[PDB]
């Protein structure tokens, strides 16, 4: 009856009914904004470049879009949080 799509496998995050997020690409440089539209994901590129400041720590890079204020958070190592100020792994 009701109706909530788009999820996320690769960032590892859901999002309902009409949301947004981004999906970077690969070797290109672009990434692509995909806004949920009834479980059609309307994605599209778009150039970008990095985050005025590093909202990733622990070696995350954060990456902002160049006309939105859309931004994903990258952190390696495997920490937890965006900042990735929990560490589990290490002491």
């Amino acid at each position: 009856s009701y109706q909530v799509i788009c999820r996320d496998e690769k960032t590892q995050m859901i999002y309902q009914q009409h949301q947004s997020w981004l999906r970077p690409v690969l070797r290109s440089n672009r990434v692509e904004y995909c806004w949920c539209n009834s479980g059609r994901a309307q994605c599209h590129s778009v150039p970008v470049k990095s985050c005025s400041e590093p909202r990733c720590f622990n070696g995350g890079t954060c990456q902002q879009a160049l006309y939105f204020s859309d931004f994903v958070c990258q952190c390696p190592e495997g920490f937890a949080g965006k900042s990735c100020e929990i560490d589990t792994r290490a002491t």
